[PDB]
C-alpha cells in the first residue's frame, strides 16, 4: 500500500500548467500594450 | 478531458483587439492636436 | 454580441472636435496679436 | 439523469451579460470625460 | 424578472451629466486666465 | 448636451480685446516717443 | 434629490475672482515697469 | 405574507443620502481648495 | 434617530479651514519671492 | 492586425501643411514690409 | 473639417495692413524732412 | 516548458518599430519647418 | 467684473510722461551745444 | 473692433511738426550767419 | 507642394519700384538744384 | 472668511516699490554716464 | 527530511531570468528612443 | 532598419534652396539700389 | 483642542526668511556685475 | 443596565487624539521641508 | 498608561535632522554651480 | 548573467551618430548662407 | 542566523554600477553634441 | 511526565527557517529588479 | 509567569535594524545618481 | 546651383551706365560755361 | 545606530567636483573662443 | 511715490555744464589760433 | 567618424569667390567713374 | 525685515565710479590727441 | 538648528569674485585695443 | 570607479578644435575682402 | 580646490595677442598708404 | 595649435600690394595731367 | 577687493603714447614737405 494524494492530487499540476499559455497571453496581452501604450502614446508629443 | 481556461478565457482576447480601432482614435486623435499644436500654435510666433 | 467601448468611448471624439472652433480662437486670438505685435511694435522705430 | 448546475447555475451568465450595456456606460461614460478631460482641459494652456 | 444593474445602477449617469457645467466652470474659469494669462502677461513687454 | 468649453472658455476672448486700447498706449505711447525720438533727438544736428 | 458638487464646489470660482485684483498688481505692478523700463531706461541713450 | 429585508433593510437607503450633503462637502469643501490651488498658486508665478 | 456622519465627520470642516491661513502664508510667501523675484532678479539687468 | 498610430495620428500631418500658406503670409506679410521697410525707410535718406 | 487656423489667424493680416497709411506718415513724415533737411539746410550755405 | 513573456510579450516590439516612420514624419514634418523656420523667415530681414 | 490690466497697467502711462521734462533736457541740453557747437565752433574761421 | 496704431501712434505727427518753428531757428538761425559770413566777412577784402 | 516665400515674400518687390519714381524726384530734386547750384551760384562771380 | 492671496501676496508690492531708488540708481547712474558720454566725449572733436 | 519550498519555489527564480532579455528589450526599446528622442528631436531646431 | 531624420528633416534642405532665387531678388533688388543709390545720388553734384 | 499644521508647519515661514540674506548676495553679487558689467564693459568703447 | 461598548471602546478616541502632535510633527516635519524645499532648492537659480 | 506612538514614531524626527547637513550639501552644492554657473558662464561673453 | 541595457540601450549610440551627417547639413546649410548672407549683402553698400 | 537582504538585495548595486559607462555614453554622447552644438552652431554667425 | 507540544510542535521552527534562504531569494531577488528598475528604467531619460 | 510577545516578536527589530546598512545603498546609491544626474547631465548645456 | 548676386545684384551695372549721357551734360553743360566762361569773360578786358 | 544618508549619498558630493576640470573645459573652451571671437572677428574691420 | 529718473538721470547734467568752460579752452584755444592765423600768417605777405 | 563643418559648412567659401568678379564691378565700376570723374569734371576748368 | 537689492545691489554703484577715473583718461588720453591733432596737424599748413 | 543654504550655498560667492581678475583681463584685455583701436587705426589718417 | 563625464564628454573638445581651421577661414575669408574692401574701395577716390 | 575660469579661460589671452602682429599689418598696411596717400596723391598738384 | 587670422586674414596684404600698380596709375594718370596741366594751361600765356 | 578696470583697461594708456613718436613722424613728415613745399615750390616763381 500508499496514501494516494500523490498521483491524482497531482492533476491539478496540469491545472497551472494550462494557464502559462493563455494566461500569460491575457497579460502578454494586456502588458502588450501596457509597454507600448508609452510609447505609442509619448513620442508624438515631443 | 482538459481545464477550460484555454477557449472561453480568451474571450478577452478580443477585449484587448477591439480598442486597438476606437482606442487609438483617443489618443490618435488627442495626440492629433497634440504634435499639430506645437506648430500651428509656435510658427506664427516668428 | 461585442464590447461597448467603441461606440459610447467614442463621444470624447466630440470633445476634441468642439476645441477647434474656440480652442483656436484662443491662440488664433493669442498668437493674432502674437504676429502682429512684431511689426505694430516694430515698424515705427525704423 | 444529470446534475442540474448546469442549465440553472448559467442564469449568471446573464448577470454578466447586461453590465456591458450599462456597466460600460458608466466606464465609457466616466472614461468619457477621462480622455476628453486631458485636451478640452491641455489645449488652451499654449 | 431581468437583473436591476441597468435602471438603478444608472443613477451615476446623472453623476457625470452634472459636472459637465460646474466641472467645466472651474477649467473653464482656471483655463480662463490660463490662456489670457499669457497675453494679459505678454504683450507689454515688447 | 454639448461640452462646455466653448461658451466659458471664451471668455478669455475679452482678455485680449481689453488690451488692445491699454495695451497699445503702452506700445503707442513708447512708440510714440520711439519714432519722434528721431527727428525731435535728430535734426538740430545738421 | 441632486448631486452636491454644483453649489459648494463652486466656491472656487471665487477663488479665481479674487486674484483679479491682488493677482494683477503683481503683474499689472511687475509689468508695470516692464514697459516703462524701456524708454526709462531706453531713451537718454540717444 | 412577504419577507421583510424591503422595508427595514432599506434604511440604509437613508445612510447613503445623508453622506450627499457633508459628504461632499468634504470633497465639496477638498475638492475646493484642489482647483483653486492651481490659480491661487499657479497665476502669481508668470 | 439619524445617521451621525453629519455632524461629527464635519470636524475636518475645520481640518481644511486652518490652513488657509498658515498654508497661504507658505505659498504666500514661496509666491511671495517668486513674483517679486522676476524684477527684483530682473531689472537691474537693463 | 497593424498599430492604428500610423493612418489616424497622421492627421497632424496635414496640421502642418495648412499653416504653409497662411502661416507663411504671416511672415512673408511681416516679412513682407520687413525687407522693404529698409528702402522705402532708407533711400530718400542720400 | 479643417483646421482654423487660416480664417482666424489671419486677422494680423489687417495688423499689418492698417500701419501702412499711419505707418508711413512717421517715416513719411521723419523722412519728410529728412531729404529735406539736405537742401533746407544746405543751400544757403553757398 | 518556458515562461511565455518572451515570444508574446515582444509584439510591443512591433509598437516601437511602426512610429519610426509616422513618428517621425511628425517631427520630421514639425521639425521639418522647424530648421527652415530660421533661414525663411530670418535672411529676408538683412 | 472687468479685466484689471486696464488701469492699473497703465501707471506705466506717466513712465514715459516724466522723462519728457528731464528726458528732454538731456538732449535738450546735448543738442543744446549740438548745433551751437557747430556755429561757435565754425565762425571765427572765416 | 480696428487696431489702435493708428489714432494713438500719431501723436508722434505732432512731435516733428513742433520742430518745425524751432527746429528752423536753430539753421534758420545758424544758417542765419551763415549766409551773411560769406558777405560781411568777404566784401571788405576787395 | 512647394514653400511660399516666392510668391507672397517678393510683394517687396513692387516696394522698391514705387520709390524709383518719387524716390528719385527728391534726389533728382535735391540734385536738381545741387549741380545748377554751382552754375547759378558761381558765374555771376567773374 | 475670504481667501487670504490678497493680503499676504500683496507683500511682493513692495518689492517692486524698493528697487524704484536703488534700481534706478543703476541705471540712473549708467545711463548717467550714457548720455553724458556723448558730449563729453564727442565735443572735443570738433 | 527536509522542507520542499526550497528546490520547487525556486522554479519562479527563472520567471525573473527571463525577463531580463525580453523585458529590457522593452525598456531597451522604449528607452532606446527615449534619449535618442532627445537629439533627434532637439538639435534640428538651433 | 535605419532612423529616418534622414530622408524626410532633409526637405527643409529645399527651404534654403528655394529663397536664394527669390531671397536674393530682395537683397539683389535692395542692394540693386543700394550701390547705385551712391552714383546716380553722387556724381551730379561735382 | 485645535490641528496643528499652524505653529509648526510654520518653521518653513524661517526657510525663506534665511535666503533673503545670503540668497540676495548671489543675485546681489551675480546682478552686482551684471549691471555694472554694462558700463565697464562700454565706456572705454567710445 | 445599558452596552458597554460606548465608555470603554472610547478609549481609541485618545488613540487618534496623541497623534495630532506627533503625528503632525511627522508632516508637519516633512512637509516642513517640503514646501521649504522649493525656495531654498529653487531661488538661487535665477 | 498612555500610546507608544509619541516617544518612538518620533525618532524619524531625526530621520528628517540629519539631512539638512548633507542633504543640503547637495543641492548647497548643485545650486553651488548653479547660481555661479550664469556668471562664469555668462561673463565673458560680452 | 549580466544586465542588459549596455548592449542593447546602446542603439541609441547610432541615433546621435545619424543626424551629424543630415543633421549638420540644416545648420551646415542654415549656417551656409548665413556667413555668406553678411558679404553678399554687405560688400556692394561700400 | 543573519536576515538575507543583505548579500542577495544588494545585487542591484550592479544595476546602477552598469549604466555608468553606457549610461553616460547617452548623456555623455548627447550632451556631446548638446555643448558642441552651441559653437559648431555658434560662431560662423560672425 | 511532561506535555510534548513543546519538542515536536516545535519542528516548524525550522519551517520558518529554511524559508529565509530561498523565500528571500524570492523577493530578493522580485525587489532585486524593483529597485534597479527605477535608474535602469529612469536614467537614461534625461 | 509574563506573555511571550515582548522578547521572541522583538527579533522583528532587528530585521528593520540590517536593511538600513544595504537599504540606504540602494537609495543612497539610487539617489546617489539621481542628484548628480541633475549637474552632470545639466552644465555642460550652458 | 550657383549664388544669384551675380546677374541680378549687376542691375546696377546700367545704374552707372545711364548718367554717362545726362550725367555727363551737366558737367559737359556746368563745364560746358566754365571753360568758355573764360575767354567770354576774359577777352574784351584787353 | 544613526541613519546612513550622509555618508552614502555624498558620493554625488564627487559628482559635481569631477566635472568642475572637464566640465569647464567645456565652457573654458566653448567662452574660449567667444571672448576671442569678438576681437579676432571684429579688428581688421577698422 | 515717482519714477525716479529726474532727479538722479539729471547728474548728467552737469556732465554737459562742466566743458563749457575746458570744453571751450580747446576750441577757443584751437580757434584762437584759427582766426589769428589768417593775418598773423597773411599780412605780411603783401 | 569627425565633425561635418568643414565640407558643408564652407560652401560659404563660394559664396565670397562670387562676388569678386561682379561684386568689383560695382566698386570697379563706381569707382571707375570715381577717379575719371575728377579729371573729366576738374581741367576743362584750367 | 526689508528686501536686500538696496544695500548690496548698490556695489555696481562703484563699478561706475571708479571708471570715471581710469575711464576718462582713456577718452581724456584718446580725445587727447583728438582735439590738438587738428592744430598739430593743421597750422603747419598755412 | 538654523538652514545650511547659507555657509554652503555662498561658495558660489568665490565663483563671481575669481572672474573679476581673468575675467577683466578678457575685456580689459578685449577693450584694451578697443579704445587703442580708434587712436592707434585713427591718426595717421589726417 | 570614477564618473564618465570626463572622458567622453569630452569628445565636444574636438568640436571646438575643428571650426578653427574651418571656422576662421569663413571671417578670415569675409573678414578677408572686409580690411581689403576699405583699400580697394577707398584709394581709387583721391 | 578652485573654480577654473583662470587658466583655462585666459587661452584668449593668446586670442588677442596674436593679431597684434598681423592684425596691425593690415592697418598698419591699410594705414601704410592711408597718410603716404595724401603726399604721395598730393604734392605734385603744386 | 595656434590661432588662425594669421596666415588666412592675411590675404588682404595682397589686396592693397596689387593696388599700388593699377591705383597709382589712376592718381599717376590723374596726376599725371595735374602737374603737366600747369605749365602746358599757364606757359603759352606770358 | 577693487574692480579691475583700473591697472589692467590703462595698457592703451601706452597705446596712445607709443604713436606720438611714430605717429607724429608721419605729419611731422608729411608735413614736413607741406609748409617747406609753399616756398620751395614758390619763391622762383618771383
Amino acid at each position: 500500500m500508499d496514501f494516494n494524494p500523490s498521483e491524482v492530487a497531482s492533476q491539478v499540476t496540469n491545472y497551472i500548467q494550462a494557464i502559462a499559455a493563455a494566461g500569460v497571453g491575457v497579460l502578454a496581452l494586456a502588458i502588450g500594450l501596457s509597454a507600448a501604450w508609452k510609447y505609442a502614446k509619448r513620442f508624438l508629443k515631443g
